[PDB]
């Protein structure tokens, strides 16, 4: 509910069609957000939001001279070192694959070329829960191997209810519904 009442009263407060995008954009992330806490804990790993690529790389081999390379600084949601490899970790909510195909494809080109230099073994792995069925879908091969079961109990209900008293409350607004 702490999470929860906040959205409500900033609904409740919110008079002006920009202001709630705001809210809107926020619903999203922290659904994103509930999600990825749910998958760290429902495999036993470490839940991380956001890590710089050189503070995974200083992670997982401190002595590499990072002065000598490139780093892109990419932020991605989480990863796993399995000790022989680095599994990069996002999390999506989407009903659709676009959103995956786009992190993807931009992870492939800004985290696996350096990772290739540096001689770190790397994947990229998206995990992605449908919101409105709660189905979960990877890309990743090796991520597919280490968790071939992912038990979460999702509940994305609450999320669709903020959203869903915002887009009631500016149904007739033009500058809300394009700012969608």
């Amino acid at each position: 509910d702490p999470m929860y009442e906040q959205f409500l009263q900033r609904i409740q407060a919110v008079r002006t069609a920009t202001v709630a995008k705001d809210i809107s954009a926020d619903i999203l992330e922290a659904r994103h957000d509930y999600f990825g806490r749910e998958l760290c804990r429902a495999l036993d790993i470490e839940y991380r939001n956001n890590v710089l690529l050189d503070e995974i790389i200083l992670d997982v081999y401190p002595g590499v001279n990072l002065m000598e390379y490139n780093v892109p600084h990419v932020t991605p949601d989480n990863y796993i070192w399995t000790g022989d490899m680095l599994l990069i970790l996002d999390y999506k909510v989407s009903v659709g694959h676009d959103s995956t195909e786009v992190t993807y494809k931009k992870y492939t080109t800004l985290i696996l070329p350096v990772m290739q230099e540096i001689g770190i073994n790397t994947e990229i792995c998206i995990i992605r829960a449908n919101p409105v069925t709660n189905q979960i879908s990877i890309v990743g091969e090796q991520f597919k191997r280490l968790f071939p079961t992912i038990p979460v109990e999702l509940n994305f209900a609450r999320f669709f209810e903020l959203r869903k008293m915002l887009l009631d409350k500016f149904a007739d607004d033009e500058e809300f519904l394009m700012m969608i």
